[PDB]
């Protein structure tokens, strides 16, 4: 795990613009537009950030790309200002990661603000800086995105962060998923000549009833068919869907 690959899990991929949920137009990876209720003022900020005439949408790969220079310019936004780098200085890396996730989305001057919050991380008081995180407006309007990252402040470790991950056994694929009921994952073999991306999915909502949603889509966000083989989804990479975390999968060859 690290911080690419959290925030991929945090925000998914969207292709064209669509509300948050805060109700602000947002694209691609977590890429927030504007926070004004007009559509058109979303499409002249996306038209200058991507640089042509989109209408509102976008390619994969302009998407990482925007992706990238907004991660960059959140560890920009971290170094540069004086309340924030010596915190983040002072971080071991998955902390730091935590905190990059803070500045990414709600940006370096909202963060900055958590002035008790800052001092309570620069003195390695977890406990107390995870129950003060917790207080704000931050945790409120987002409260399972701040969870997520005030759990990794509070233990230092992935523990927020899961993967799915495939292993061929006895030649049929073994997928190992993180579940949200519990902290260690669970084991599906299926049988890729008869199985069913919907077979999957059920035995999925079958482990775990607080499954309340789940979904496959394809690397670049299209929904795949229920009625779809297994032998055909792992043919290529995947993005498995659970309640609101968006799982990258890469079966081997």
């Amino acid at each position: 795990m690290n911080i690419f690959e959290m925030l991929r899990i945090d925000e998914g991929l969207r292709l064209k613009i669509y509300k948050n949920t805060e109700g602000y137009y947002t694209i691609g990876i977590g890429h927030l537009l504007t926070k004004s209720p007009s559509l058109n003022a979303a499409k002249s900020e996306l038209d200058k950030a991507i640089g042509r005439n989109t209408n509102g949408v976008i390619t994969k790969d302009e998407a990482e790309k925007l992706f990238n220079q907004d991660v960059d310019a959140a560890v920009r936004g971290i170094l540069r200002n004086a309340k924030l780098k010596p915190v983040y200085d002072s971080l071991d890396a998955v902390r730091r990661a935590a905190l990059i996730n803070m500045v990414f989305q709600m940006g370096e001057t909202g963060v900055a603000g958590f002035t008790n919050s800052l001092r309570m991380l620069q003195q390695k008081r977890w406990d107390e800086a995870a129950v003060n995180l917790a207080k704000s407006r931050w945790y409120n309007q987002t409260p399972n995105r701040a969870k997520r990252v005030i759990t990794t402040f509070r233990t230092g470790t992935w523990d927020a962060y899961g993967s799915v991950t495939v292993v061929y056994q006895n030649g049929l694929p073994v997928i190992s998923v993180r579940l949200p009921s519990r902290r260690e994952r669970c084991q599906f073999t299926l049988k890729p000549i008869s199985d069913s991306v919907g077979v999957f999915l059920r035995q999925l909502q079958e482990e775990d009833r607080g499954i309340d949603r789940v979904a496959i889509y394809s690397p670049d966000g299209v929904r795949v068919a229920a009625s779809t083989g297994i032998d055909l989804l792992l043919l290529d990479d995947f993005k498995l869907v659970i309640n609101d975390l968006t799982y990258h999968v890469r079966p081997p060859k």
